[PDB]
């Protein structure tokens, strides 16, 4: 499917979650993280035909409005459709605190 | 806000949901649905930042992951957050049959 697991497994031409480590500082520069330095944000890019994952209906019914003119620059955009937490610390004035963002990471792409 | 109102209204870089109209049969040649010849699916294209509309706590962290680093093709995919149904008439063999597709029209994007 496209997830996480099978992106980096093979090779292919559809959408595809492909690595994106992002560390917290030096690409987001988030100041309001302390830890992790940064994590594993996965992510994913390529268009989106049909049957590849659809997740609303107007997934495939633009999908295919893409795959039958070539050169349509509509095409649909294969997204993160389940993602993960993130264990994280940072601090509040002067008080240390640890947490675990919600859906703060990609566990495998659809097409929304 | 990133709707089909706000869209067809000024102009912008951001993200933001563009005409689409597909005729069924035209764009899709779908076979199974005789009317209406088509409808408005619409659509959206163009990048997503942070506030722009953000879906998932990964939303924001991509989207500047992409804001900070200029020529990163990593960015978010603005897509169809809610939808709309659609009024059909397909035949199964012989029987004529009209239904409301759901989901098959967009009606604002965000950023998934």
């Amino acid at each position: 499917a496209l997830d996480t697991n099978y992106c980096f497994s093979s090779t292919e031409k559809n959408c595809c979650v492909r690595q994106l480590y992002i560390d917290f500082r030096k690409d987001l520069g988030w100041k309001w993280i302390h830890e992790p330095k940064g994590y594993h944000a996965n992510f994913c890019l390529g268009p989106c035909p049909y049957i590849w994952s659809l997740d609303t209906q107007y997934s495939k019914v633009l999908a295919l409005y893409n795959q039958h003119n070539p050169g349509a620059s509509a095409a649909p955009c294969c997204v993160p459709q389940a993602l993960e937490p993130l264990p994280i610390v940072y601090y509040v004035g002067r008080k240390p605190k640890v947490e675990q963002l919600s859906n703060m990471i990609v566990r495998s792409c659809k097409c929304s």
